[PDB]
């Protein structure tokens, strides 16, 4: 599983 | 599992 | 699990 | 487990 | 376990 | 296990 | 278990 | 078990 | 065991 805030 | 805030 | 905070 | 604050 | 903080 | 303050 | 203030 | 102060 | 004051 990948989360990633931008 | 990864999570990253930016 | 990797977590960073930026 | 790795956890990084920046 | 690593936690570094920054 | 390692901690690290900076 | 290393442990460093700085 | 190894703990610095600095 | 280590402890060292700086």
């Amino acid at each position: 599983v990948q989360i990633v805030y931008k």
